[PDB]
């Protein structure tokens, strides 16, 4: 019996840095509920406007000594429209914005395909998704970069010159919109192993 955590990330000693298992309940803009031992999250804002975006971040930011960091989120409903973006942002980061609108901050959404780049203006980077797909979000902390993975292949690289002690992090914008994260304590769809053993 392997531990999974400890098979994925066999270099991180978390009595020093612990890894992201969860949402935080703390570190999320009031629009954000969360559900399922703090791995599902809702959106409970009005969902009129950009001004009603709200976003989470998990517990604890990227251990360095990860080497490859990588997260699995499940699309539970794309509500009203889905404009939900998953990605990465550094600590204190406004929430009331989804992920890569803000500096420091680096997503991917779901309405547009489009990355969005601390800031930068949203770029064509991947498909759409929907209710139903997992994306996956994969942090190559040793060569600064980002992909992501949808339904278990991957897509390009999205961002480079990451800097570091970035957390998990997920946005959501409309009525009924409902993602499930796996940090790691669930199969993933995507072969992580694989690229890992390359690293």
């Amino acid at each position: 019996l392997q531990r999974r955590l400890k098979r994925l990330y066999p270099a991180v000693d978390e009595q020093e840095t612990p890894l992201p298992r969860s949402w935080s309940p703390k570190d999320k803009f009031s629009y954000i509920g969360l559900s399922q031992n703090n791995l599902r999250v809702h959106y409970k804002g009005h969902g009129k406007t950009p001004k009603d975006a709200a976003s989470v971040r998990a517990t604890h930011p990227i251990p360095a000594a990860c080497g490859i960091y990588y997260f699995e989120v499940k699309i539970v409903s794309k509500g009203r429209d889905g404009y939900m973006g998953i990605g990465l942002s550094a600590q204190g980061v406004n929430m009331n914005r989804l992920p890569g609108w803000d500096k420091h901050s680096y997503g991917y959404h779901g309405d547009d395909g489009h990355s969005f780049c601390s800031s930068g203006t949203g770029q064509p980077y991947g498909p759409t998704f929907t209710t139903g797909d997992v994306i996956g979000c994969c942090v190559n902390l040793i060569n600064n970069t980002c992909f992501y993975t949808k339904n278990g292949h991957s897509l390009g690289i999205a961002f480079t010159d990451l800097p570091p002690n970035l957390y998990p992090t997920v946005g959501l914008q409309t009525p009924g919109e409902v993602v499930d994260a796996n940090f790691g304590q669930h199969p993933f769809v995507f072969d992580i192993e694989d690229y890992m053993r390359e690293w």
